[PDB]
DNA sequence: AAAGTATTACAT
DNA sequence: ATGTAATACTTT
């Protein structure tokens, strides 16, 4: 069992907010990420979109509005030792 | 239509 | 994967 998405500083930071919530919808994601980190609504989206494109996260259009669901669970950033 | 929340593309 | 941008759908 290894890490699928390549984690970084900005990569992990957003995951934390998604994991804080059960899953997350763009308003909760942006609303949180914008207050915590610099990143504007534009800036925020790459960490979501590219991750999804490469398999880190997965989006789903749920009944009301959409939910971004963590496509990773076992890994959830494998911080290797020096 | 406005405001808010969702969705994907382009450039780096 | 990261930063930045554009556009659509949903609810009000």
């Amino acid at each position: 069992m290894k890490k699928i998405p390549q984690i970084s500083d900005a990569e992990l930071e957003v995951m934390k907010v998604i994991w804080k919530h059960s899953s997350i919808n763009t308003n909760e994601v942006i609303k949180e990420l914008s207050k915590t980190s610099t990143w504007s609504p534009k800036t925020i989206q790459t960490m979501l979109l590219r991750l999804i494109k490469k398999g880190a996260l997965n989006h789903h259009k749920e009944g009301r509005v959409f939910v971004y669901t963590p496509n990773i669970d076992e890994s959830d950033y494998i911080e290797v030792k020096s």
